[PDB]
């Protein structure tokens, strides 16, 4: 299930303590064992944000209400609605071709005004993700139940009592994956994506704040259409839900629940301090078989691949030998692994893996395996526009 | 005074350097000692923010200058103040009631314009924290004077000889705490406290930018009242302190002098290089005894709960047993502790120590100690709302 | 060529792994060698952002073009301009003075109404810097060709097997610097340099976003003289590209070429993991002798002081011993270091090296060396205005 550590990730000083590196990902799981010491396996499992606040409420289905307009022959100075008054309700003052038909004096410009109530049918909110909010659930495993704590970016150490290995203080920082500070979540009453601040403050649709509850920057929505002597009829504009659903398609989707729960993605670096003790280190080869592409490796909104491959082979535990290279004629790591250790498991038939890579901007082929029966993949990554 | 080195806090190799990892907290120090060489008191003494830069000024208490209305008999077009020229005035086109009595031609309605001087009596300035204001003051004691020195973000690290240890560099970041990017320090003449950066845009308050000294959005303190044929009196609404007060509860106060130097909180993670050295790993024991609330838990504004015990016994020095658990029929730690080393001192009768912990949202106890005599504490963690 | 590597900077254990500590600046490199193992020079290379996401495009130079004003009598009402339906166009009613002599009835206030075409013809980029748009390269030389490879923020390990030493594992994270969060890539067809976030937005000048192909806030560069009955002649005001380069003197400038690639500064912190292996620690002196300025400290953006110096000895290779004072009486380290290692390559004659230090607000001390042929320099840092 677990695979073991490597000779590379601990450091047995001759007096003192031994400190090891874990690279807990969502993924796979790391476990330590050590000689007449009970095996630990160190599994990482809630990677989340446990409550949100909202920052503003965009409007993209608006509905008008009451209507009412007053207008005055011309000549006679202006026209003024006493719904100007109440600030819920959008106004415009214009002016109309006036004549003895309609019943006036002079055949001259009629100023007229004409307001609406503006209410809100369906909109969207828009939430910030703040560092009380980050919790990390880890689970630790042990042979011969389990033990499992949490840590937060305010409280990334934990120590605690673990037999015969004494005292352990767990030191663990989040790294890689997203940025959680340039980034929002929108929620629409369905699903839920992840938007940049700037791209979300940058949007004329009529929005609402917690402090501010009257909506403002409503004259977006509403239609002026041709005026008349006695009604001038003001529609609201169509659902913007449609442009709303076409402008997030390069956007990352969190699962979200109804607890405001966000399920994301990244890593999870952390240090084990322990008394000085000797540690089994288990080194894996390389896998000289050949990977297939289980589907279509796809792409998140944070510029970097999800690859599914499935291996047909019975040389597990072994190392996948991903990269990303420039051309067919050369080998060279032009790409990056942001799945830090891409090892398969068991050596079972045939298993399935989950790697992710960061290629770099314009054409790259993602390469698995070498020899004479390797697969590749011509992927183009777009630059960065909101 | 200071407590001892843990065994787990360091690793001397078999060849090359003897690597320690130094939690240096506001509240105690770590003290590291070595065999035939001088023990060395490690207190950090200054977390804060140099100098900062003011972003906006929000105006809460203005107050209104001269006044200006003119006024027209109606069907003779508009009004128009000649004060408009000047972008220093506020100014307001309204319509009047006007008769023979006043002075016109027609019963009808009379365009008017009434124009006032605005400006901002007490003002609240909200300023940045950058990273270039950011420093650490470090002190080194010695037995057997002093050594200090200081650490910024851009500059963790710091060389120095000490004597028998050799050339030790100290390479020192910050972790936990606040999160000084989303915050800003609002100002008020007597207080200061930290607001989020959102919530201080989201502000319907007349403001004033440095680069920008004209007063801008000042129609939100002003009053346009009944207006008359004559003088349309215009008045400046109350003081806007009493809602900011009211509006600032949960903002985290920090302490602010002339100097604009920001008193923080976190805690500062340093690791210290060294020649290979032998050092003595004293082990703590667990505290027995039964802890009693010097006062009741207070709450900051990053979701962290500072609670001061008193500890009545011997036993010191020793480790604090204190735990977030979710009921009182479970030990489970639902809950983190940012205070990484929560010990006491000395053993002296009646001490007191300063813990800071992170409860989960909801209901949560806070136990310190156990056995048949622990006590507890209900708290209520409320959710992330600007 | 590359400065070896110190006794301080490395663990080996007694059983399991040697972890190396590698401080790699943009100036100089670290060389690692061991006994029976090839010699290894880590040299960093290219510090950039590959492509960046634009966010808003001010004008600073707009001109104007077809020119309409529509009038009518006084006592008529008022006039409109049929311009406003296209919102392409800034237009603005005002009154004039009206009689018999330019064809009216009453000798009274007659409303006109003036629009204009809004084009800019120069304009300025503001781009923003995410995580998927930094990379960082580094390349290694063995000595007895080289092996390069490429590390991001999301990709932050490098594995390899590297002959003798087996598998190495480098884990680099980025630190110090400058904070790519803060800061917007102002660009101008000419030059490019970096902006703070809230310094770009709080700017009235007409703006445009990608999202928003149209103009908004045009009402700052156009100017209405005095109108006439006929034509209210308005004009377009001069080109702020002079006000936008005096605004822009303690902005850092960074060098972008065609495909948006920002040079920056800063160092790169990493960690080499390998097997157990002794490697040859090599302690370098004190440099006795006295330097000279190269030429007259310069300043960056982010409160730091770059000071070219020049030594005039042969005791290479040495650590320059520099240091920001308060006094000349007080040898007190009240400045600090952003350049970690700043030691000389080699000894050969009149060498040149780059330093980075950080001093405090106000007057400082910039000395170098010491005994009575020491040098020094005034420096008065200001305090963090935007």
């Amino acid at each position: 299930n677990c695979l073991g550590t490597s000779n590379r990730d601990f450091v047995e000083g001759a007096s003192g303590a031994t400190w090891i590196d874990l690279v807990l990902e969502g993924g796979s799981c790391v476990t330590v064992m050590a000689p007449e010491k009970p095996t630990l396996d160190f599994k990482v499992m809630k990677m989340e944000a446990a409550e949100l606040a909202t920052v503003r409420e965009y409007c993209y289905e608006a509905t008008l209400d009451t209507l009412s307009t007053v207008a005055r022959c011309p000549t006679t100075g202006e026209a003024h609605n006493t719904k100007r008054s109440d600030p819920t309700f959008v106004c415009k003052r214009d002016v109309v071709d006036r004549g003895w038909g309609n019943g006036c004096g002079l055949f001259g410009k009629g100023s007229i005004d004409t307001c609406a109530k503006f209410t809100c049918k369906n909109k969207a909110t828009g939430k910030t993700i703040l560092r009380e909010n980050i919790k990390y659930e880890v689970a630790i495993f042990v042979h011969g139940q389990a033990a499992r704590f949490t840590i937060s970016p305010q409280a990334p150490s934990f120590t605690a009592n673990m037999g015969e290995y004494g005292t352990v203080t767990i030191d663990c920082e989040a790294r890689s994956g997203i940025n959680t500070e340039d980034y929002y979540v929108f929620t629409v009453k369905e699903k839920s994506w992840l938007v940049n601040r700037d791209w979300f403050h940058d949007l004329n649709l009529p929005w609402t704040s917690p402090a501010t509850t009257d909506w403002r920057n409503r004259e977006t929505l509403v239609e002026f259409e041709e005026p008349h002597a006695t009604k001038q009829t003001v529609v609201a504009l169509g659902s913007q839900e449609g442009a709303l659903h076409t402008a997030l398609a390069g956007a990352i989707p969190a699962t979200v629940s109804s607890s405001t729960l966000t399920l994301q993605s990244g890593h999870l670096k952390c240090r084990a301090k322990l008394d000085k003790v000797k540690i089994k280190g288990t080194t894996y080869g390389m896998c000289d078989s050949a990977f297939t592409f289980s589907k279509n490796p796809t792409d998140t909104g944070h510029g970097t691949v999800i690859v599914e491959l499935q291996y047909t082979g019975s040389n597990g535990p072994c190392r996948v030998p991903i990269s990303v290279t420039a051309n067919l004629m050369d080998l060279t790591p032009v790409g990056r692994l942001v799945t830090v250790n891409p090892f398969i498991s068991t050596g079972g038939a045939n298993n399935k893996v989950m790697i992710e890579v960061e290629p770099p901007f314009g054409d790259s082929y993602i390469v698995v395996g070498r020899g004479t029966t390797q697969i590749n993949y011509h992927w183009h990554k777009e630059g960065s526009s909101i």
